[PDB]
Order: C-alpha cells, then structure tokens, then sequence
C-alpha cells in the first residue's frame, strides 16, 4: 500500500463532474473544482485545468494527471508550511501517508488548524491523538473516512486499508 492506493480508495475516481460530500464540484480522484455553486463555472476551471474543451467528462489518464499534481502539491505544501514541516518530518513512513491524505483532503490550512493534535503527534501521544481528532467537524462529516484515518495515526500500519 502506498499514498496513491490509499488515497484512491479514500476518494474513488469519477469522470464526469460530480458534488463533493460537501456539495462543491469535483472530478476524477477527489479534484475540486471550485467551491462556487454554478456549474458553468465548474465546466470553464475544469476546462483550464486539462488544457481542452472538456464538456465536463474527462479520460482516466486525465484524471490520473490531475491526481499526479495534486498528491505532489500537498506534499510539498506540506514542506513549506512552518507548522507542517517538523510534524511530518517527525513521522514514520505510514503516518506521513496519513497526514499527505488529510492535506489533500482539508488543505495545508485545514490541517495546521488542529494545533492540539499537532502537539500530540510530535509527542507521539498516538491514543490521545485518536481521542482528540475524533472531536471534530471532520470526523462528524465523513466518519468512515476519518476512522480509517485515525486507525492509521493509532497504529502506524496500513490495517484499515485492508
Ligand atoms: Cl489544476
Ligand atoms: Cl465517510
């Protein structure tokens, strides 16, 4: 298991435009378009971001580009961002998975957020950590996704992913 099979499983992959959990506009593996409501406008990002005249459906392989950067994206976000850096490079090679899968889920912004949780990884305070990101509105949106998570940060293997 690796970053791209688990997040592949975590977010699924669709070809046609479709609302997120959130209901925002997203395609392929978990790309969103935009947060706006109108799905024009949805069609002229996607447009931009595959480089033709998409009319909203798009190929496996473009959506596997897309994937491509935006894994890439959050990682070195993740390396830029003073709050992120030294947690992640804290981490052992299964939690830094987990914590690349919420960037790209919540964003850099989203996730330098749960400061409380960020001390406890650095501590390495695992079964606190699990107590504590179960008290959000993150795990209350998407539950079954966030136990998979949290398992991982608790036990540092990939077991909920099999
Ligand atoms: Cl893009
Ligand atoms: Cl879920």
């Amino acid at each position: 298991m690796n970053i791209f099979e688990m997040l592949r499983i975590d977010e699924g992959l669709r070809l046609k435009i479709y609302k997120d959990t959130e209901g925002y506009y997203t395609i392929g593996i978990g790309h969103l378009l935009t947060k706006s409501p109108s799905l024009n406008a949805a069609k002229s990002e996607l447009d931009k971001a595959i480089g033709r005249n998409t009319n909203g459906v798009i190929t496996k392989d473009e959506a596997e580009k897309l994937f491509n950067q935006d894994v890439d994206a959050a990682v070195r976000g993740i390396l830029r961002n003073a709050k992120l850096k030294p947690v992640y490079d804290s981490l052992d090679a299964v939690r830094r998975a987990a914590l690349i899968n919420m960037v790209f889920q919540m964003g850099e912004t989203g996730v330098a957020g749960f400061t409380n949780s960020l001390r406890m990884m650095q501590q390495k305070r695992w079964d606190e950590l699990a107590v504590n990101m179960a008290k959000s509105r993150w795990y209350n949106q998407t539950p079954n996704r966030a136990k998979r998570i949290i398992t991982t940060w608790r036990t540092g293997t990939w077991d909920a992913y099999k």
